[PDB]
């Protein structure tokens, strides 16, 4: 029961999004 926002670099693009384990 936990969750956190990552932040990837793709084509050239900061994307970043909440995902759980």
């Amino acid at each position: 029961g936990f969750c956190w926002y990552v932040c990837a670099r793709r084509n050239g693009a900061r994307v970043c999004y909440r995902r759980c384990n």
